[PDB]
């Protein structure tokens, strides 16, 4: 048969695949929104159904040579439709794997806690009570109690489900001709040197990260005292405003260089201006429309969940953005709260939605990111513009003020503790999981190799001694839910490449120009930038990701150049200020995990 004829076969296969994948997504949404055992059975049934379909599709497609085919687009449609992943397993083992994952995720989403000092109040959750305690409370013993409560409840109790998940994740990789689950994840980036590229970015980031780490540690020790914060050891992580210490934005003002100069937390103005969750999504919609990009369809507003329900049902509150593989059926589920942190999450998620809308005209197997990092980068690029004093003044969230060099340091500092510190964190999560998947990290050393890696690359440690009887990795959503995390590392690098290109197109960035830096660029209302961005996103997965990147940046590789430029003024200030203050840089290894 001619390629124009094979193209008719896959076209019929594509519609078959799309319909069962939609049915499966729909059942997953219902569980995600309403965690009942009944809804779990329907989720795995619909997943089992799709697994059958994908097996049949994969066999049906082995009847075409693909080495005498010429349309490259066509070869690519057949390869992506034939990629089974977990569906490669016999159905019994498939449902056993999904049940192991759901067992972890369910335990995470359903955890509840008694208040510090009040055993009669035991309805506290991660979202919102614990998140906000860590964000705003500066009492170490209270923070330590909740840290211990959280990890004891979401980590060790699911060790066995985790072990089962690892074993069958491996079986699925072998049945797909990969050496391990780690090769499967890395395959999504389509570059055999990609693991090395990530190590190279970590090494370029490290000197800057270590200067910032050193300043934060110095300030936390001045605030909390030397018995709590060692001047030379890793930072007790429960003091960094976040249960995983993945971003330290919540202690930015508490530790800022110039606390009596203008600060850039707009939470109080959001509250004071009567902001609501819906208003917050409306403003993110407006930013995308200002870029000549797709306005949110009405289906989004009808079916999205944008506040935590008040009816006591269990659900996954971890914010997510869903593509139902139809037309304009796109939804966010977010337990939104009215503060600046959540305002950026809004944009992150709406970037996922916008990507969905831009490539929904493609065949189903191209309806994804160019690689998983492109998907995570989209909304964060907007958040880079939204975070500038320029934009916050436009939208009225930041009152006017005299700008000087110290206000600019407070600004650079906030950005560093919000975004720069996350890269070592994101790196360690998949370096750890790759090690479990590959066998380099064995079950009897699961916990101390985790905390050892967190100490090596992030210089943070638990507030109490942990042991191998603890098992702490699943205390992080993406571990319990089996969501690859390198996507966020890649995003945090390339999003600055995307931001630089979009600012250039908006006439907001000139290299070397003090009035047009990456740090003060706002691409709000730049249809010139939106148009080039639209083009990249409309590709979905139809081209190799270097070609998608070139569309917006003229470059074809991930590079830390952009992000090192963004943070160079902060880096120069820290180098001098740590020397002046006598702050130690670097850290001894943590002693907080015992084997
Ligand atoms: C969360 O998920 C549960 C399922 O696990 C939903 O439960 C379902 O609730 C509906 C009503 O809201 C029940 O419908 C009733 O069915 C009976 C007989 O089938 C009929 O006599 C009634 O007229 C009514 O239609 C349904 O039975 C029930 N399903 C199960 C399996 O118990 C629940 O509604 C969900 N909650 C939210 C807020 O979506
Ligand atoms: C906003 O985007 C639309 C496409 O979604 C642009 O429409 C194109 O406009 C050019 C004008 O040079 C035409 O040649 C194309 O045929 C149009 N295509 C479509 C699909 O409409 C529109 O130009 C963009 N607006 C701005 C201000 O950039
Ligand atoms: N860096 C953040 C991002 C996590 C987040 O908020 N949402 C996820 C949901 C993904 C999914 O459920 O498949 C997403 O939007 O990517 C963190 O670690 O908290
Ligand atoms: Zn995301």
């Amino acid at each position: 048969p001619s390629e124009t004829e094979i193209s008719q076969i896959v076209e019929w296969i594509e519609q078959r695949y799309q319909q069962t994948k939609a049915h499966q997504t729909l059942a997953a949404w219902e569980y995600g929104s309403n965690l009942t055992e009944f809804n779990l059975s329907k989720k795995t049934k619909a997943a089992a159904d799709f697994a059958e379909v994908a097996k049949a599709v994969a066999e049906e497609l082995q009847q075409f040579k693909t080495d005498q085919l010429t349309n490259a687009t066509l070869k690519r449609r057949i390869k992506k439709l034939a990629k089974l992943g977990y569906a490669a397993l016999p159905a019994d083992q498939f449902k056993e794997l999904l049940g192991a994952i759901a067992s972890m995720e369910s335990n995470y989403a359903k955890a509840k806690f008694c208040a510090y000092g009040d055993a009669t109040k035991c309805d506290l959750s991660l979202d919102p009570e614990l998140t906000e305690i860590f964000a705003n409370h500066r009492e170490p013993e209270e923070l330590k109690y909740y840290w211990v409560q959280w990890y004891n409840a979401t980590g060790a109790p699911v060790r066995e489900s985790f072990q089962k998940y690892v074993e069958l994740n491996r079986q699925a990789a072998l049945r797909n001709n990969f050496s391990s689950g780690a090769a499967v994840w890395l395959n999504e980036y389509d570059d055999s040197t990609f693991e090395q590229q990530v190590d190279d970015v970590i090494e370029q980031i490290r000197p800057l990260y270590e200067q910032l780490h050193a300043y934060v540690r110095y300030k936390l020790r001045q605030k909390y005292g030397d018995k709590l914060v060692s001047p030379t050891g890793p930072i007790p992580m429960h003091l960094l405003g976040n249960l995983w210490a993945q971003t330290w934005d919540n202690i930015a003002d508490f530790t800022t260089p110039f606390p009596e100069k203008k600060l850039l937390d707009v939470t109080d103005e959001m509250i004071r201006q009567g902001y609501t969750p819906i208003k917050m999504f409306q403003m993110g919609d407006d930013f995308f429309t200002s870029l000549n990009m797709t306005k949110l369809p009405q289906t989004f507003w009808d079916k999205s969940i944008l506040e935590k329900p008040t009816d006591g049902r269990d659900l996954v509150c971890h914010a997510s953005a869903w593509d139902f593989f139809a037309i304009d059926d796109v939804r966010i589920k977010q337990c939104t709260r009215v503060n600046m942190r959540e305002f950026f999450v809004v944009h992150h998620e709406l970037g996922h939605i916008q990507y969905y809308l831009q490539y929904q005209h493609q065949p189903v197997e191209f309806r994804g990111g160019a690689n998983p990092g492109f998907h995570e980068a989209v909304g964060d690029v907007l958040s880079l513009s939204v975070s500038t004093p320029k934009h916050l003044k436009k939208v009225g969230l930041l009152k006017d003020y005299e700008e000087d060099e110290q206000v600019k340091i407070n600004q650079f500092y906030r950005a560093g503790v919000t975004k720069l510190v996350f890269l070592p964190f994101a790196y360690t999560l998949d370096k750890y999981r790759w090690g479990v998947f590959r066998g380099d990290i064995k079950p009897r050393e699961y916990n101390c190799k985790f905390w050892e890696m967190r100490s090596r690359y992030s210089g943070v440690e638990p507030p109490v001694v942990r042991t191998e009887q603890d098992f702490d990795p699943p205390a992080k959503y993406h571990v319990s839910a089996d969501v690859e995390y390198l996507r966020y590392f890649v995003s945090y690098v390339i999003q600055f490449q995307f931001h630089r290109a979009a600012c250039a197109l908006a006439g907001e960035y000139v290299k070397g120009d003090p009035e047009k830096t990456l740090n003060n660029c706002d691409i709000y209302q730049s249809t010139a930038a939106g148009n080039q961005l639209k083009e990249m996103l409309a590709l979905g997965s139809s081209k190799p990701w270097p070609d998608a990147m070139e569309v917006l940046t003229g470059e074809r590789k991930m590079s830390a150049d952009a992000i090192l430029e963004y943070f160079d003024p902060l880096y120069q200030w820290l180098l001098e200020e740590n020397k002046r203050l006598g702050a130690h840089v670097g850290w001894t290894d943590s002693q907080k995990c015992v084997s």
